[PDB]
Order: structure tokens, then C-alpha cells, then sequence
């Protein structure tokens, strides 16, 4: 009964939080390389996947949700997907890590300092010229 | 003959030295508004125009060209006309200051830090949030 309801609050608040999510991957486009969003991954100690799409999706993650900590149990890296986070790390060479959650372990996400100012870096300083002024 | 020549020359840096504003122009108007572009000003010692035009105007000159130093005769605002800067002081209460010339004094234009990261506050952060899985 009431659980229609509460499951459609819940669709208006991840709807949102899609809308932020898409937003973030929008503006990151503006100012950041693929090379730039490597570094930043390597910074909070995130793997890097293959694939331009999927190293845009955890930067953008990670600056809404936070840095992912290394899985508790094998020290592997979690992963999004639809339903929750899953570790994709070795317990030993024959056996995968299981782990999967909704709610993953995080610390906060740091953008550098150099990153932080990124856009001014790249669309805004120039060197000093002289005033032209026509004949 | 070769005057047509140098002429050329120098209109040809003149078009991409204003190319070069128009673009600053263009991306200041993404991240600062009215109010950070009479900041910048204030921070670099420049007098503040009225009108919210004549205000990116003169912040992007500054970040193409170095700040203005004061007038060396009156301390008055040198202003850039098309032809020249011209000084806007006061050399008495009743006798204004007429220096003018293509090549004022200047120092760097400096941007704060606070401003250089003015896009990834404006766009970029965000306060952490947890992850919402569908139903
Ligand atoms: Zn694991
Ligand atoms: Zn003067």
C-alpha cells in the first residue's frame, strides 16, 4: 500500500540523483582529457577501467558518492552495477572475491589542487601581451 | 609601398588579439558573474565601471594585458579608447589630467586562488551523498 508510495519517493530521489550524476559527467566533458580523468582515479586510489565511457562514470561517481575503500576482505576493486557494489578482486589465484553491497565502505573524494583550477589552466590564462592598436 | 605591407601584418595580429578577448569574454561569462568580475577588478586596482559590459570588458583586458598601473601625473584610471588609453583623473578640482598614450605602464593581473577554482566550486562540488539502488 504505503510501499507504492515509498517506492515512488525513492524513484524521485534517484531520479535526481541521476539528473546531478549526468550533470557532473556533462561538466567534467568541458575541462577534463581522458588523461586528466586517469590521474584523478589514480590520486583516490581507484583502479582505472578500460574504455573512456567507464573511466568518465567513476570519476563522476566518485565526486557524488565518494572515494570507494579497497574491498575489507581482499583488498579488490569495487565495482558499480545495477543492483549494488561488487568486489572484482582474487581471494587466492583460484578463487574470486563474492563481496557485494549496496552500501560500500568510502572516504571522501579529493580533487587537487591543480585540478581544482583546471578549467582556469586551460581556458583563461594567457600570457601577457602588448595592446595593438589599428593603423 | 611596404607600409601597406607592415599594416597588414599588423592588423592580422590585431584580429587575433581580439579573437583571443572574445574567447575570454565568452568563458569569463561561464564562471564569474557581475559581482566576481568587480572583484577582480577591486583586487587588481582598477576603478569599477557602471555597467555589467564595461565590467567584463575591463576584466578582460586586464587578463590579456596586465593590470593598469596608476596615472604617473595624477594617479587617476587610465581607460582604453580605440585609439589610445587615455587617463580619466583629476589633476586639480578644476583641471583634468590629459595624459594619454598606446603603451601604459603595468603590472601582472592577478587572479586569487579562489577564483582560479571558481568553475569545479561553481559546477563540480558537491557535498557527498549516498548511492539510491532502483526497487
Ligand atoms: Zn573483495
Ligand atoms: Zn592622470
Amino acid at each position: 500500500k504505503k510501499e507504492k508510495d515509498k517506492d515512488s519517493k525513492l524513484e524521485k530521489a534517484l531520479k535526481a540523483q541521476n539528473d546531478l550524476i549526468w550533470n557532473i559527467k556533462d561538466e567534467l566533458k568541458k575541462v577534463c582529457s581522458t588523461n586528466d580523468l586517469k590521474e584523478l582515479l589514480i590520486f583516490n586510489k581507484q583502479q582505472v577501467p578500460s574504455g573512456e565511457s567507464a573511466i568518465l562514470d567513476r570519476v563522476a561517481d566518485g565526486m557524488v558518492f565518494g572515494a570507494l575503500l579497497p574491498c575489507e576482505e581482499c583488498s579488490g576493486q569495487l565495482v558499480f552495477k545495477s543492483d549494488a557494489y561488487y568486489c572484482t578482486g582474487d581471494v587466492t589465484a583460484w578463487t574470486k572475491c563474492m563481496v557485494k553491497t549496496q552500501t560500500p565502505n568510502r572516504k571522501e573524494w579529493v580533487t587537487p589542487k591543480e585540478f581544482r583550477e583546471i578549467s582556469y589552466l586551460k581556458k583563461l590564462k594567457v600570457k601577457k601581451q602588448d595592446r595593438i592598436f589599428p593603423p
